């Protein structure tokens, strides 16, 4: 049997007071998924990290191991990714084609006007890697690792909007985002979904 979770057996968004309008394509393209983004067949997932690409959390733990030793060398070519940016690697032993890595902020209430431009250029880069690269489907991990003290709410904000509004403009070519969360996140993202991604009309 196989060792992958298969993005096509998620259920979209699209299927269970904002400015945004309902928009039933946008819609079906997402994806709240609990679940270790490592294990999605998705074109790329996302890798979070810090600065070295050396980062011990739990999603990176996963990935690399996952992924295999030859990540290594494909890493070590990289040399770093700086805060907001985004870097592509194969995927090696993944089910996915490549990884994307990048790089959340480390929060301070005294930068929070940078954080929040450091975020936001995360899943920006992020989705213009997925576009330069013709990708069909996108793994988000939640970028802010729970290590880097980014405010949940604040932060899922930042992800969903971002997505929203990216996928407004150039959803044509991508099927599906998935944003993979753990129990401590899902329901902050239950909770926002309706306000990016309002279902009535």
């Amino acid at each position: 049997p196989s060792q992958f979770v298969d993005v096509d057996t998620l259920p979209s968004w699209g299927d269970s007071r904002s400015p945004f309008l309902y928009n039933k394509d946008v819609n079906g393209k997402v994806v709240l998924w609990k679940g270790d983004v490592a294990l999605l067949n998705c074109t790329a997932i996302v890798n979070t990290s810090n600065e070295s690409l050396t980062d011990k959390n739990p999603v990176s733990e996963s990935i690399f191991m996952l992924a295999g030793p030859d990540l290594k060398e494909d890493l070590q070519k990289l040399k770093g990714c700086r805060t907001g940016e985004a870097k592509l690697t194969k995927g090696f032993n993944l089910a996915a084609r490549f990884i994307i890595h990048t790089v959340g902020p480390k929060y301070k209430s005294r930068y929070r006007t940078a954080a929040e431009s450091s975020l936001y250029s995360c899943y920006r880069n992020v989705l213009q890697l997925a576009k330069e690269q013709s990708m069909s489907s996108v793994g988000f991990c939640v970028i802010n690792s729970a290590k880097r003290g980014y405010p949940l709410e604040d932060a899922t904000h930042i992800a969903l909007r971002t997505v929203r509004r990216f996928l407004e403009i150039h959803g044509e070519t991508i099927e599906k985002v998935v944003f993979a969360v753990s129990d401590l996140e899902e329901g902050t993202y239950q909770k926002l979904l309706p306000l990016y991604f309002p279902r009535s009309l």
